[PDB]
């Protein structure tokens, strides 16, 4: 039974050399608020142990079942499913005791995107391997990550890729931090233009007189049409508990100002129905309205260009298991 | 086939510490009455069959396979789904016979979610861990909870965390309670707003004339806008069978409301096309709606501070597996 | 090899005891007719050959793995899938050599709904236990059902539970049979008020004049309307071979009726525009039009009132695997 | 290891007699093209050197481990996904050699629907069983099938079921064929007869006069709830290489003839405003309008009364795995 | 432990001949970039170390488990997940000690569509199956593809497959290439058809006269219908980092047509409430807009027949894993 324990590196702790490929990174789901990867780790360590003389055995190298021999159980605390693609696997032994283990595995991993500027949004995901069966004393890991994404026409690029094993850590382990950018066109097209034409049709509508019937069905149609953008919108967003996107803000704003617009279209035919002073009153408010639509729009850019999350670092990320 | 035996701490039953690290809580659905949490179970006791003398071995602690020594069986009786992220989990064993076991787990367990308050509601979840196979008198647990919680910036956020193991029970278990606080804006925004919004909408439109041809189109298209609206509503809520949330009914009130006013516009228009009697009763009736409108408001307001539900305890809660 | 063959209980088969608690029923699909439910299998019989003086064994109980020992294979002809929450489960053998042997497993089995009076429906779900690789004249079962449901805030509750082992059956078997009542009000809410309430609006709206251009419009919005809500509730309601549901029958004319008031309103005003006959047309239209909407509603209550199906049994239920 | 090899049936091929129960058939996804079924397959054989001495052994039928003998493999070709409700089914066999496997499992295989004649279509759905590690020299099957299935009143309804062991075959193999008929109501209401409908209202709002203003409003309303309509009616059918549903078509079609109405009461409006000529015209496009409608109807009819797909056999079905 | 261990062919690496059968390509997700395939894989090799005289043994071919010998364990990097559909695989050795061995898998792996030309465009996919844990020097692989699909009458259809074994690689690996082309009409006359239809329609209503009331709401109204229309579009079509389909430049272009043509029609409209010179300025505006409608679909056609895409290989594409 020995065989299955660690092996001994004198007094200093075993170090395991850990290569990683980043195969792929398909779904980046940001309701769910979850990143799904696919990794290739090949783990190369030292088993004198396992050394066999040339002469007795001509292999140079040899292939023993995973149960057969010490092998590092790593575990990822941030996904939420690892699925290995090998129930099996194999590892490999050289004459010298040099073992090499290969595993493909696809995560779902747990990444808190910064939702800020959404869809222009910058968001670092880490996937921590743990070794929670041994300690820092006796493993010690040396990370490595080579970029082999197979897709790059995703929504999600992935841009920045780095290793780092914690300082301080009681159990052995290392974690992969990528960089994520959001180039996905979709959101702007499907609801950003459109909005802008809506506010922009509402406030040309404005120049309707006050005596026209067909203001208020105009009007009316437009709020609409923007009710269920907004809505398609909000429910195709996540919520955040501290800092949602500023772009729902927008549309609320929005929202409520074409509110507004037709509730004083509404509420000044009806006065007039009932130049006078309502005529007047509408002409002033279309250029309040023409004023504060600008106003909001360069407000919110001037947002957009200087904004900011504290936010507040999660007990997991502020704690992080097995340190000190 | 000893050593598979559990281990006897005399007269006592032997006592296991359980340390629970919450890594994660991402799928908490409301429609489903389901709460999906990532957990890591260390558990540690004492196993003097295993101990060894220090001169005959010089390791201070070895690992041994799931099945080569005696392991709770945990079982989790509200979860819908539980996945192991090991399916060859090791155990550390101490030259002392100290046994400590990793074992990390995402659920999917079931929680009885209040959604009286729904968007802001508060609830509490129940991991019970049971070890079917052991009886009280053979096993003790003794648990802890760590928040180790790695997102924060989530729809819903856990803010209080314990472990008890319930007394009178036959089957030893010990069972992890957290409460659930929602604080997502996206319902709000998305429903609540548009919702006032439209109902201000109306009370404005009251105002036009009845004469005039543009008021019933208005009335309709409104009338149309929000029962779309409520019908995205209500397919994004739950229905509970005691306590449905405050937030449906309070929506039923608002689009009867809104039927009222435009069956009560279409049928005075009409009375009047066939100061009439039917102008001043459509002033009388836009007075009484404002003031209704106004009262409902008021209502609703009062009863979300003061609503409270008895509910039932289930059959389950009320008589929790293998007690007395 | 003799420990894996089913005891002998002399010339009569040999008795298992199951004891079933129901710890949740949570997924009940409509649209898929499956019921998912979690449930815990408590098997207890006798195994002579396993029992062991006291004086060698000082042992009380022993627990032995899922192979060791002979173990029903309970299987279920209904269940889409089952997990089993226990890879490895182990067997508890006391000194006289009884074995008690506790399954917990989430299933997702077939139900049949008698959704004739959607929502407010009651089906019978049978879960059958089958020990396929054992005959009659060797196993027998002796079922009880203990209700530990943990949720009751859920759409669908479980009132009536219980254990039948059918007779004349070759293959030995036993069903849980539960009875499951729909107390939704989201159905309700959400399609049946706004429908009556537009159905009302558009009865009111057919008071106004013929002449009038606003009614045409009115009508046809009211109709979009209804045709949007028609369309989702098809959309949320299975269809059936035998009886669909009355909803969708009452729901369909509702909306003839909607299409027939629109269609004589847009003829009779563009006859008037090419008291004159048409207008007196449409005033006898519109009073029959209330006469059959009254008549219309009394007699889908009365349906509703006296309703029932033959409908077919099916194979499998007409059959029962392993009977005679 | 020789227990493990296949019975040798002197010269000819062993016998395996299969029967195959079909408990149910739940999904059929015509968007995906794929059926899901529940099968228990019973597989009998004679293995002479299992027999045992009654003397020696008193047991007359004796359980063993799956790979504790020879047991076929048996692959499904075309199922997307194949569950064994047993990992480790456990065979019988008799003292005179007979063995008896019983294997529940729920797969999702291929089926090509032929949906031309949507919704009252039916295809033939194969699954086939392939002993893939033997070859037909050794290995031979015969297979019954027994409707067993529990549920009638879904969607699809199974009414023949055959079994046939395909000749000139390599690798030994049988398949299951079945006959799938649609009976839901659910389309026919939820679409076609709110399209009929709407398009007998646009044929009766034709008779609107030109210079009315609400004849333009009217058909763009109806325009649009059709294009609602058709597009939710494309989304939920799938989309065939070579034979699309003449459903898909006869809408196109519709939605055609509305946007032609539409444009010629649009463009004829404005020609007037700009009996004269116009109305005329109007009239007369009214009376080819009908006449077309009528006559599109018609031949829709006749199409669906005599219509045929050649299609073109799929590689797999035109050369079947191991056959020659 | 020998008979694990890969055979030797002298100097030369072992050859390995994969002949490869695609039984069904069922899932093109465009959206997840994600291709799902079933295929079957043959392997043969030569191990003259299983091989025995026919004399002490009489059977011509034996079965053994799968880790009984060696065995090649391919992995699919491309792969999000592989299903095999058999866990306990037998490798089938002749006297001769030929082995073949078969194996079922379904696999979901990743292919690049080049949807610049959506809904017409041809992909590449490429499934690589690479064995990590052996080298080139060891083991040389000779793939063979038959295209045996079964499915025929899917929106994506498989014309071209090819294997191949890229050069220059250190570990052995060999490629299935497969060309998906897309003959799915349902997008084409769900959303291409009635966009052009409504584009004819507005330019159609253009024509009305500016005094017109009628005027402003069908054209608000075509403008609501293409929002909702463009809105499902952009959402049923995915966002590609460098080469987003046309189509939806195509719609958006259209959409600011429509929303420019409404615009001005309101302006218009407007300015003439408060032959003038608006009606002049209304009918250039309406030349030039049908002008530019016919040069917009010019321009699109031009465009569509002369497209490319540079594009960018992906790290994983340009550096293969396993090279040089
Ligand atoms: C045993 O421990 C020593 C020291 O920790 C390891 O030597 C280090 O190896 C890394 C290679 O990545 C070098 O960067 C360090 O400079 C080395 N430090 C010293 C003091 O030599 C050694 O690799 C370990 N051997 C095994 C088999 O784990
Ligand atoms: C054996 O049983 C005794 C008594 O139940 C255990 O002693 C207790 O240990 C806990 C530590 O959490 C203390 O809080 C109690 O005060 C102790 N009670 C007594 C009477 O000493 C002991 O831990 C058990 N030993 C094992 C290996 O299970
Ligand atoms: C062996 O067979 C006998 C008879 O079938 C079983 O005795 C029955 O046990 C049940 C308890 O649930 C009683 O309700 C019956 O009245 C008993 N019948 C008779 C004739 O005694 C006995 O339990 C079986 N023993 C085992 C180990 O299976
Ligand atoms: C061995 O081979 C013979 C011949 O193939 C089998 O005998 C046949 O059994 C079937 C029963 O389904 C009969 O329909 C045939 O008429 C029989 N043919 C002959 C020539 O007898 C026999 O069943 C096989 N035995 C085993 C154990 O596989
Ligand atoms: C051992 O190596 C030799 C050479 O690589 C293999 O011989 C080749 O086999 C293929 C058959 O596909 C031929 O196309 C080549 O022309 C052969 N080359 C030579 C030099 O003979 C041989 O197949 C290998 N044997 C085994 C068991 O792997
Ligand atoms: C992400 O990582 C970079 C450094 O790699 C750091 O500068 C940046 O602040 C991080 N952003 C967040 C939201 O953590
Ligand atoms: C939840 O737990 C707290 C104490 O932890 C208790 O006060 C409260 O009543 C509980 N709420 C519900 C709905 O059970
Ligand atoms: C359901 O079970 C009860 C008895 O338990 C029976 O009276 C009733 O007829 C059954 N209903 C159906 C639809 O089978
Ligand atoms: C289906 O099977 C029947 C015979 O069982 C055959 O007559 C019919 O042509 C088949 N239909 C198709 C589409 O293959
Ligand atoms: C796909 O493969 C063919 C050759 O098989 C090649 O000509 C073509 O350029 C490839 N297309 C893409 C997008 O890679």
């Amino acid at each position: 039974q020995e065989s299955i324990q660690i092996p001994n590196n004198g007094s200093a702790p075993l170090l395991v050399d850990v290569r990683v490929f980043v195969s792929n990174v398909f779904n980046v789901d940001i309701l769910r608020y979850t990143m799904s990867s696919m990794l290739l780790l090949r783990l190369s360590w030292l088993d004198t142990r396992l050394a066999w003389n040339t002469s007795a055995h001509p292999r140079h190298a040899i292939t023993l079942p995973w149960e057969s021999l010490w092998t590092p159980r790593l575990t990822i605390l941030e996904a939420l499913w690892v699925d290995w693609r090998d129930q099996s696997p194999q590892a490999r032994v050289d004459q010298d005791g040099h073992v090499k283990l290969n595993l493909a595995l696809a995560t779902e991993t747990n990444c808190n995107f910064e939702l800020l500027h959404f869809p222009r949004d910058h968001s670092n995901c880490s996937l921590s391997f743990y070794a929670l069966s041994n300690t820092a004393m006796e493993l010690e890991f040396q990370a490595h990550v080579v970029n082999e994404i197979v897709s790059v026409k995703r929504e999600y690029v992935v841009y920045d890729l780095k290793t780092q094993v914690p300082p301080q850590q009681l159990v052995p382990c290392f974690q992969v931090t990528l960089r994520l950018k959001n180039t996905a066109l979709k959101s702007i097209i499907a609801l950003l233009v459109p909005a802008e034409a809506l506010l922009l049709a509402d406030v040309c509508g404005g120049l309707l007189p006050l005596r026209a019937i067909e203001r208020i069905g105009y009007k009316v149609t437009l709020l609409l049409s923007y009710l269920v953008l907004h809505s398609s919108l909000v429910q195709a967003l996540p919520s955040s508990s501290s800092c949602n996107p500023l772009l729902i803000y927008y549309f609320t704003i929005l929202l409520l100002l074409l509110f507004l617009s037709t509730i004083e279209t509404v509420l000044l035919a009806g006065l007039l129905a009932r130049r006078s002073w309502p005529e007047t009153a509408d002409r002033i408010f279309f250029l309040v309205y023409v004023v504060g639509v600008l106003c909001t729009q360069f407000v919110f850019a001037g947002i957009w260009m200087w904004a900011a999350c504290k936010s507040d670092a999660a007990p997991g990320e502020a704690a992080p298991h097995g340190r000190r």
